[PDB]
């Protein structure tokens, strides 16, 4: 028998391998969504408004208020969220229509946009809006 | 200069080391052949799913599942990891997607996705392992 | 001096991607393309999710363990780092030559048990903006 040292509850574990071992800004943005705050999303799909086909890229201005050390890596940060399901999509929010502008006229977005665009023509913005998922907020719960 | 049994180790590392007991067992039988039933709801309707959004599934004490309260957890890791798959409706788990349809965690989940996502819909399918998830299993059982 | 952010999610990478992901990102941040062969769900009520990717990358990527393509892939699209375009007409020789690969079409057998309109798409795989942004962070 050897039990001094303990083997961590499911629950412990969910959170450390899920939250803890998130970047600080990745945290950083989890926190901003914990309490149901919605921000500009946008999704570029590989097909067009007729058809979208899947998701390729994501991108938004969360960072700035959610306060991340480097807003250059928001579309990695994005797409470690969606794809560990902490996060999800939505539909347009009209009140978000000036964060929209914003995140459309940014450069490094742009440039992204413009290097996808060349081996998928039909290529599309859409404006979505970013929640915390069922699964982060069951996860944020835990932690705290 | 990584070698080829580090590059395995660190592939069987990255994909199965992180696991709880529970997502251990529940992988264990799924690599017999096990199959259970899958709930999952999708951001849009039949013809255009979108993104999948939660998965459930009464897989339980069959499956060896202690804990109940984590499942969507569990099913979510486990499709992140691409240890697993989603195949089509069966028949003989019939019963089971009834169950899955009743349970309380699996409605408050839907419920609460359907504030923001009012298109969102439930696809009855079954959870398997996947061939990656398969190759893994050997490769860790070397 | 790098910043902190820069640090922790090097660190990641650096913990989680092997040789060969390495070297296929690598090839890729180049400008070349594979072929790509995809199975996925054919259903009209499924989302058509992508079940097994296959590529002969291989020696021209410096895979040293080609054993392994499917979980690189897997990986490497998990991540953000690559995408899947179109067909290129140029690659028909190679979609022809994974099409017949051992491992392919096993993964094809065992998964056309359970999805009887299992389909196929012959793509292209290239870097996305995410690889060559964590490729260059990372050298």
């Amino acid at each position: 028998v050897s039990i001094e040292q303990s083997v961590p509850q499911a629950q412990t574990m969910l959170v450390e391998r899920h939250l803890a071992s998130l970047t600080g800004d990745e945290a950083r943005l989890l926190a901003a969504l914990s309490d149901g705050s919605a921000f500009a999303l946008l999704t570029l799909y590989s097909g067009s408004r007729f058809s979208r086909g899947e998701v390729l890229y994501r991108y938004s201005n969360a960072g700035r208020a959610a306060g991340i050390q480097c807003n250059d890596f928001i579309a990695l940060y994005l797409n470690h969220l969606f794809a560990q399901g902490l996060v999800i999509a939505s539909d347009f929010t009209e009140s978000l229509r000036t964060d929209y502008e914003l995140c459309e006229g940014d450069s490094d977005f742009r440039k992204a946009q413009a290097e996808l665009q060349i081996h998928l023509p039909k290529l599309s913005i859409r404006r979505e809006t970013l929640r915390i998922s069922p699964l982060g907020r069951q996860l944020w719960t835990l932690m705290t």
